[PDB]
């Protein structure tokens, strides 16, 4: 009951920011492998369910996290880049940006930084908590998603697994990020922004 | 569709090892807590897995493994103890133990060791790896169940959290265990042993 | 180099709210117990540090960081409280709280459901992010102090663990939540306040 | 007082099982920067020990198990690989894997599955159980070493943290483990073994 959405753009749109191959690999590849995986997990834990049984549906709880995880953070990083994005965001949602975080350039840093400061694998998140009404940063270790997992409504993400940038940036992870910027969906990030 | 299992003796019956203040607060409030809670719990989840909402079923996780757990974790624990228990198991699971660790003291001693040691809420367990055919020891954090979390098939548990002991031996968790081995029912544990 | 310190008022000067046999254990055991292993643990760690012994350094993280934190969070939850507290705070703290959280019910309101939310051992507190210039609500699993794991820096912590309330108010933490807001040192929170 | 060590091998010397490119990426900048790391953390933290800082010491634990553990993974990984590797080990390590696995097969299938598994960034191991006295596989998340967090004696690790494939094996991790037997150093792997 979960599908692989199809990308806004083609594989090389974002071109020369973050490379056709990545994108095809990412999109076609791992993000299909998480859908998969995730309709496969979910129709054994409706199983335990059904008959009650607690122990199948602890022992499910990673993979249905890190697959759901994997689909739910995926689909909305398509939406958050785009061709024509790059930038600065416009309306309420700045005025929320210098409000939250000073400036623009400000909050640039600071999610930079969240982002380049992940171990292992992870997303940096522009979040909005709903329950303080203001802008927040987050990082999220794997494929842990930001609502579910600490309540924040999700606005922008950056995917920090090495699977993400290595082929075009190798280690240096904040060429990266510097680059990310120039294709950001502002657009998007306000649609999501207004929503809450 | 969970209930609250009775116990198989009286309150007290477990004088003066385990008071039956301790045993009437444990059986009727913890574990009917967590016996509730989890019902509450299964049914909000699949209300989510229905409608597809992976968000909704991560945000569930937490309450499912703790209340899931609690539950298991003391059905588990009520069998385990008898007035009539205490004394060294016998026939295969003695030689199981002598095999696995040298002799049945110096598995009370690992066992004793594994369950002091957890820091804060906890469970120690004695438990069977399929796998590679042999006894176990390992401890749990709060009410993560050993078989959902590690695999382990659980033979034997120890509850460590303060509730279980503290309105008889306070902050003396040592004395707890030195006494707990008087009623440990070593049918119950050798029947689990045969199962698998 | 680190010593227990001695408690600003009698074991008995919180009655009936916090009875005197908690406070005595409380702080004559449990605390004592938490300083002696801390400075055993940091001998140690002294030792791996002088030869180099990554291995040994990494393998002391638990117990440092459980019997440092114990150490670190009763140290400030005796001077958080006192036989002359209760009421509400006054001045800029005051304001703060109605700034942050809307009202200073509401705020007592959301600390309870933190504390009592916390499944095991832990802690509810109310901190200060540096960063943001708000308070913070956030609780902490087993003895993780608040500020070296968060970075927020504390202003009011309020001891969840069993141990805490089980000899007098059992299973039932919503009691003791409800009475601890009668002995809370309110000048203490404040100077705390204003020192950042 | 940590420092990089040479190779014993040249960065080309393991082809065309893992390329020169991934060799000297993951020597020159990957482990580099980890022992680095490494030693600016310890620093900080003679200071902090120094001084009684419980906080600082506290807040310094993940950046010195990431960067510790980074050296340590990697120091041994060098040292675990070779040209002349690969094949199957003899003597007492292949009676122990006989003995524990049940056959050499089994054996490569249970790391390889353990590793492939890996969700996110991290290590697949096969450690010696000095308690046991037999040889176990275990996984470990990021940089966290074998010995400092589960007490097992590392005798060869596998590194499935994207950066050690991606260039060459993409996505498909299952590439790069079946490659990897070739250069597997058992003489390098004997020692360990016999040195415990
Ligand atoms: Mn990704
Ligand atoms: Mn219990
Ligand atoms: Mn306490
Ligand atoms: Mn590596």
């Amino acid at each position: 009951k979960h599908s692989l959405p199809d990308l806004p753009y083609d594989y090389g749109a974002l071109e020369p920011h973050i490379n056709a191959q990545i994108m095809q690999l990412h999109h076609s590849k791992h993000h299909a492998a998480y859908v998969n995986n995730l309709n496969v997990t979910e129709e054994k834990y409706q199983e335990a369910l059904a008959k009650g049984d607690v122990t199948a549906q602890i022992a499910l709880q990673p993979a249905l996290k890190a697959n759901g995880g994997g689909h739910i953070n995926h689909s909305i990083f398509w939406t958050n880049l785009s061709p024509n994005g790059g930038g600065e965001p416009k309306g309420e949602l700045l005025e929320a940006i210098k409000r939250d975080f000073g400036s623009f350039d400000k909050f640039k840093e600071k999610l930079t930084a969240a982002s380049v400061g992940v171990q292992g694998s992870g997303w940096g998140w522009l979040g909005f908590n709903k329950e303080r009404g203001h802008l927040q940063i987050a990082a999220c270790p794997n494929q842990d998603p930001l609502q579910g997992t600490t309540g924040l409504i999700p606005l922008l993400g950056i995917d920090v697994w090495e699977h993400a940038y290595y082929l075009q940036y190798k280690n240096v992870r904040p060429d990266y990020l510097k680059a990310i910027w120039n294709v950001i969906n502002w657009e998007n990030v306000t649609e999501r922004y207004m929503a809450c």
